[PDB]
């Protein structure tokens, strides 16, 4: 698994669950292209995003809706969304874990980075 | 101060100075149209982005300039910048501060929002 | 200020008003020794906690009252205190500036430290 | 596994591999009394520290040794230690995982609390 997001919950203390997220890759152009999509599990993961041969060299986009899943708890939340933006797979092939945790008003995110 | 940014380094324990960074506002064809802009000062404060009268309802994205502070120190970051993107003054106006706590791999991002 | 401590709520965007702390100095036998205490104000700021003359080299703990601001709202928390142990004045004096950052079932927590 | 910690390295991107830890619980005269320790292993992670019979209601506190981990990078970090401080399984047992991400002056720590 090339790309892994985690999301977890601050609030109440448990993965984030249902949460939607949207990859994007920078083109030539400078615009963003869809790249994947994707919700979270019962365990906060999303998986099989991508593959090694689809997730070239590139800057990437990952935009998770953090909104919605406030919304639905009844929180009116800070943020339209957390969004994590990153050159990836410049240096050869990596394997890339994002983790978010979200609260109302704040976010942290970080990556682990690993060489296969 | 309506609209404020407070940047802080968790790598040294200071003040993020000299980090750059520009304010869009989403327009009516989901496009990002630019807001404000600046730089923070050795207290890490970017202050003076806007002024209550032109900062009304919309959609912001504060688009902070991480990497190249840390290539100034010779680190290799993550992220290609941090983002914030929220909706403001759609209760009318209210005064923003916006923190950020960087390290290499990961930020932090929090918001303060007061009633004038 | 020698030692001054900002507390952040991240569920409601807010500083964190009335939050109790105590500071212990850590003594020869391991033991820890009273040192300051205080709680925020209204800009979740705790000023005064000591002076330049009394602050000097030891191990410090910051022990904040998280559990009493959650229960206060209504929310059960993770954390019976949020705790910040750290050595100070080291290589002689500095200023402290110790930053947390809170929800019910996380905390993040920064130091700035400056040459006077 | 009924209580589990995970900790990662915002410096370098990756997990936070063999940082000790201590695990204390409240004794009835409120002193800390030794529970259990570790290593985290290549994947930052810490398995196996106690068992469901074992693991009791009570407060816990992980001390983790963020100090010895900079250090051996050649960072001075700020703080001695990076603690969480929780009441466990007061409403029956519960499965923990405690995460927590590193920097040299700033950490975040979070709780996922499950019920089996
Ligand atoms: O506490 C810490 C930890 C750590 O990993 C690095 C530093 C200092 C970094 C640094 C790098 C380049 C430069 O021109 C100046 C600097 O201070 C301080
Ligand atoms: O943005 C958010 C999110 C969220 O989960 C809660 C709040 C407000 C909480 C609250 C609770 C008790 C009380 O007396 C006052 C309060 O404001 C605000
Ligand atoms: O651990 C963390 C995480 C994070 O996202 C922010 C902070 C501190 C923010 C901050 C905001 C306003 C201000 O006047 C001063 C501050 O230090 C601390
Ligand atoms: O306090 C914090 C802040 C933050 O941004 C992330 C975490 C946890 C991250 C994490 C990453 C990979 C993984 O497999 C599991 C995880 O829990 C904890
Ligand atoms: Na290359
Ligand atoms: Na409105
Ligand atoms: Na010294
Ligand atoms: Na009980």
């Amino acid at each position: 698994c090339p790309l892994m997001v985690k999301v977890l919950d601050a609030v109440r203390g448990s993965p984030a669950i249902n949460v939607a997220m949207h990859v994007f890759r920078k083109a030539a152009d400078d615009t963003w292209e869809p790249f994947a999509s994707g919700k979270t599990s019962e365990s906060g993961e999303l998986h099989g995003l991508t593959t090694e041969e689809e997730f070239v060299e590139g800057i990437y986009k990952v935009e998770i809706d953090t909104k919605s899943y406030w919304k639905a708890l009844g929180i009116s939340p800070f943020h339209e969304h957390a969004e994590v933006v990153f050159t990836a797979n410049d240096s050869g092939p990596r394997r890339y874990t994002i983790a978010a945790l979200l609260s109302p008003y704040s976010y942290s995110t970080t990556a682990v980075v690993t060489n296969p």
